[PDB]
């Protein structure tokens, strides 16, 4: 049996509105309804991994696992294995995989983050799962962010607390948050961003939805506008939305949006909105292709419709040579020329780099760079030709060109990271000086840039 170089991943998000689901939810897992839907000819083909995020989920873990497994068995005739299940309050994530993958999946982690303080701590936050699939790290975050059209800033704060504090993936990657720990990171949920139009425009919005004219609505979608202004989800992708707003429906039909203010809404309007979303971030030059992104039309127990997204995702094998793992391969090396970090920090302290990668026996600390002033006020940390020669564990180009180097720039005084980034070794050429570049972030905010040249030697 050859190891896969691609898998398909199903992501679902559903706010169940504290109601049990209907007896049939197969349309969700088949990516049928509105938007970018899956071809009928694929219906019996199982995805490799199914990741199900719920919010306002009234079921026990056992009740929901039985419904999910029985659903997938009906569709595919496959009995899926439970990889992980984690619940915080009424926020839940389930990971299911094809039985053939049981011995390809390892290092399973779960965690949660509770968002808000006192008033605002009690029901919002995130759950997450990570694991290795052979040589590829996968992370999954299901978040239920703050509700209400006038709380987009709170939602952005909730996002930053989740990416700082969710403890998934390799704990040896200590400088890096979840936005750098995974080959592929999927973040989904009831993110609760709204279409930010006047209340008086409610009936116009409904009209536009009935005409399937989403353009004038998406131009006011708070997640798209906040992402365009770099306020949230920096360096994440989302497929184009071609399905109707998934909130807020009258239950037991999809024919009516319930938007008017009620005691039960805290006298808030719920204009039709794309509350329920799937986003991703993969390391540079890894295969990831969205093959579906849409909402179901036939599941109506909740005031939200379920959302599905499916992906092709590149994966690598668990590589063994005569040498590494357990030693270096003298035939491999990674060199860096003309490198410098540009930092937004107003501070004047010395900096050094740390290089982290599963292609190294352990992380590598550089010497301090030389600080200079940029011509527009910036701090420029020059490394010139001073960065170490990195010694990978395996020199085979079929392995090494698929790897990535995480970079942190750290203060000498405090050893705190000021910026994190990632460089692909998927180069156009080996033994050749080539430009490299990554933005640097800290707590998911842009803090600088790292650029220079790389020269990669493989056994070929
Ligand atoms: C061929 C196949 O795998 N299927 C799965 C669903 C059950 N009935 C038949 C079709």
């Amino acid at each position: 049996q050859p190891e896969p170089d691609m898998i398909t991943i199903f992501i679902g998000t559903w706010n169940m509105g504290n109601a049990p689901p209907p007896k049939k939810i197969t349309s969700w897992f088949l990516s049928k309804g509105q938007g970018k839907t899956r071809d009928d000819s694929a219906d019996y083909i199982p995805h490799d991994i199914y990741v199900i995020g719920t919010q306002e989920d009234p079921l026990s873990e056992k009740e929901w696992l039985e419904i999910l497994k029985h659903s997938l068995q009906e569709i595919t005739s496959v009995t899926f294995k439970t990889v992980a299940i984690h619940t915080l309050w009424n926020i839940r994530i389930v990971v299911l995989a094809k039985p053939e993958h049981e011995n390809r999946i390892s290092h399973i982690c779960t965690d949660n983050v509770k968002t808000g303080i006192a008033n605002t701590l009690g029901n919002k936050g995130a759950v997450g799962v990570s694991f290795m699939f052979n040589g590829t790290s996968l992370g999954f975050v299901n978040s239920h962010l703050t509700s209400g059209s006038e709380k987009k800033l709170r939602r952005n704060q909730n996002y930053m607390n989740i990416l700082r504090f969710l403890a998934l993936g390799d704990k040896k990657l200590s400088p890096f948050n979840i936005t750098h720990r995974f080959t592929h990171l999927f973040w989904f949920g009831d993110l609760n961003y709204r279409v930010d139009l006047p209340t008086w425009e409610a009936e116009t919005i409904i009209q536009k939805i009935k005409q399937q004219q989403y353009a004038d609505l998406l131009s006011h979608d708070q997640l798209l506008t906040e992402r365009r202004e770099q306020k949230v989800f920096l360096h994440f992708e989302e497929e184009e939305i071609t399905f109707a707003p998934t909130y807020r429906f009258e239950r037991l039909t999809r024919d009516k949006y319930a938007y008017t203010k009620q005691k039960a809404t805290g006298m808030k309007y719920n204009l039709p909105s794309w509350c329920d979303r799937v986003l991703w971030k993969s390391y540079p030059l890894v295969h990831v292709v969205c093959q579906s992104y849409g909402s179901t039309s036939d599941i109506m127990t909740s005031d939200h419709s379920p959302v599905f997204a499916t992906f092709e995702a590149g994966v690598t094998s668990q590589f063994v040579s005569k040498n590494g793992p357990g030693t270096v391969d003298s035939q491999g090396q990674i060199e860096f020329l003309r490198c410098y970090a540009t930092l937004k920090t107003k501070s004047q302290t010395k900096f050094y780099l740390e290089f982290h990668s599963s292609c190294l026996e352990s992380f590598v600390k550089s010497q301090e760079g030389e600080n200079e002033e940029g011509s527009e006020g910036e701090l420029v940390v020059k490394f010139g030709e001073t960065l170490p020669k990195l010694k990978p564990i395996i020199s085979d180009p079929e392995y090494l060109l698929d790897q990535h180097i995480l970079i942190s720039i750290k203060s000498s005084d405090s050893d705190e990271s000021y910026g994190e980034g990632c460089i692909a070794l998927r180069l156009e050429a080996t033994e050749t000086q080539l430009p490299i570049y990554t933005p640097l972030t800290h707590h998911g905010e842009l803090t600088g840039h790292f650029q220079g040249e790389i020269k990669l030697q493989t056994s070929q």
